[PDB]
């Protein structure tokens, strides 16, 4: 168990709620790589090819909005990734 | 009341014609990378999700040229997200 | 006249074959960066939000391959905006 | 006859085994670089301009990424390709 796993798991099982919640936890300790890395491999590996590429237009604009506006990206993509097939 | 704020609230109110008045003013101003910032917030805050990620490819577009031709993706952006629902 | 508004001019009345002879012959020349920029500007300038938003696709592996390799993205982008609604 | 250029061949006659099986041996190599360059080539020169795109991204992902993990983007990527 940790946080980042947890998030990854409750986008598996597409659940907004507690993707959302954990989230806010990562984006609050604050390490933007770390969201943005398993952003990217969910999208890839989990994940609808245009929601994929998404992925990488969503990481960008986190990078150079930084935190803390990075989390609004970073919230779309999650539910995104949350609601696709 | 501020211009960067009034370009944002114009694109949210769907209104072209304000948002493209103001475009020109921060443009005029050479501030490119508040415009991209706000586009970025605007395109994943308020807004259809390939509209939100083409945001990023418009802001690319106007790093990599820089102004003055940089005005040119940035006009297409702010049009495409104020007809946006 | 040089040959890089004529390209552009070309690309603006959708004649494919015209913009993949002025293409070439900039491609030949070498100027990448100047190539780039133009197909950048007429991508947001003259055309389909999505195909103006491919210009950068093309564009960023252009520079990732760079000569004489870029030649590939960027036909296939000068197509794709000959072709393109405008 | 090479592995890359084998890899190259599998993917424009649409064969996903063989791709895959090239990717893995190209990925256990270590040279991202040539993968993403080929890919980029393949998908522009082969082939929908929004599946030729869309190789810039995962290209941009494996990237960042970084191998081991951007095999993740690039068996995506080969797949798509290959279909």
């Amino acid at each position: 168990y940790d946080v980042i796993s947890a998030f990854q798991k409750s986008i598996r099982g597409s659940d907004v709620d507690a993707a959302l919640h954990y989230l806010a936890r990562l984006v609050e300790a604050g390490d933007l790589a770390s969201i943005c890395r398993r952003l990217m491999v969910i999208g890839y590996e989990d994940i609808n090819p245009a929601a994929a590429a998404r992925t990488v237009n969503a990481v960008l604009a986190a990078e150079k909005l930084g935190l803390p506006e990075a989390r609004i990206p970073l919230a779309d993509v999650v539910v995104d990734l949350c609601l696709s097939p």
